[PDB]
């Protein structure tokens, strides 16, 4: 029985390598990675790969791996797929730990914008979880942490992390990670998957996919939001993406809203993530 080597970048930046049968469905690999991570609350997570166009794609666990990666390498990343709106409701601390690792990368990458003070507060909880209580012996007036906290590090940010870290004496790792998540979950771009698009007039917008629905970002002035329960049907056709909205009270007709995506693959990608979010957060 012929087996393919898989490589998976884990959220701590390490590599997990395993072999699966070449006709294996995505679930086979995902189960091996989750067992490696001692992760039981698996439903929030998934594997991504990079396509022939270098776009991030979710590996569909119900479909053959080979039919997805096609001509590319069996190289994947382990990621959060569904960001829980209330991380305190997760059963296990280790689930919150992996969600923290994802969010740290969302911040450093700049996908999750964050004020100076929130960058410092999140960094201070991470340090507290991983190193424990503040130690002046580890940090002089000129201290720079090995921890990546932000898309652009400054000395002022390092100092503020230390100042807040001093205030967390006696905090345990699960406690610190829960505080991290209580702050992170409030950020306006928390768990938002952003997609470049044009409206039915050709104006550049962003479509954001998240627990609370589909967000349209026209710019700092005018942001529309469609809660998932208001959405009856998501479709795509060529480069176009459409949402069918429930009729409003006393309105005779449903309303269909149309967007232009970069190409057909990008319309299909957006359709699939919206459908998956709609289903997940309907049931969660
Ligand atoms: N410079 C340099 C340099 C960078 C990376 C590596 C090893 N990368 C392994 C790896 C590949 C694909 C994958 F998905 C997971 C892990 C070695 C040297």
């Amino acid at each position: 029985p012929k087996s393919m080597q898989c490589k998976v970048i884990l959220l701590d930046g390490s590599e997990y390598t395993c072999d699966v049968e070449k006709r294996s469905r995505g679930q086979v690999l995902f189960d091996k990675v989750c067992e490696h991570l001692n992760l039981l609350e698996k439903d929030y997570f998934g594997l991504t790969y990079r396509d022939a166009e270098n776009q991030k794609n979710w590996l569909d666990p119900a479909k053959e791996i080979k039919k997805q990666v096609r001509s590319g390498a069996w190289h994947f990343s382990f990621n959060v797929k569904f960001y829980p709106p209330d991380p305190a409701q997760l059963s296990e601390d280790i689930t919150r730990y992996y969600l923290c690792l994802q969010l740290r990368d969302d911040i450093v990458s700049g996908r999750l914008p964050c004020s100076f003070v929130t960058l410092a507060l999140l960094g201070s909880y991470t340090v507290q979880s991983e190193l424990g209580d503040y130690d002046p012996d580890e940090c002089g007036s000129d201290y720079i942490s090995e921890f990546r906290f932000a898309p652009n590090h400054t000395k002022e940010l390092e100092d503020k992390v230390i100042e807040l870290h001093k205030s967390h004496r006696g905090m345990t790792p699960a406690e610190a990670e829960m505080h991290f998540l209580e702050n992170a979950k409030k950020l306006s771009m928390y768990g938002v998957d952003l997609h470049h698009a044009k409206d039915s007039e050709g104006v550049e917008i962003m479509l954001g996919v998240c627990a609370s629905g589909l967000l349209i970002y026209r710019d700092r002035l005018r942001i529309n939001r469609f809660a998932w329960p208001k959405v009856l049907k998501i479709s795509y056709k060529r480069n176009n993406f459409y949402i069918k909205i429930r009729p409003g009270e006393f309105e005779q007709f449903e309303s269909t809203i149309g967007f232009k995506l970069p190409n057909h693959r990008a319309a299909k990608r957006l359709w699939k993530v919206c459908v998956e979010h709609h289903t997940f957060f309907r049931l969660l």
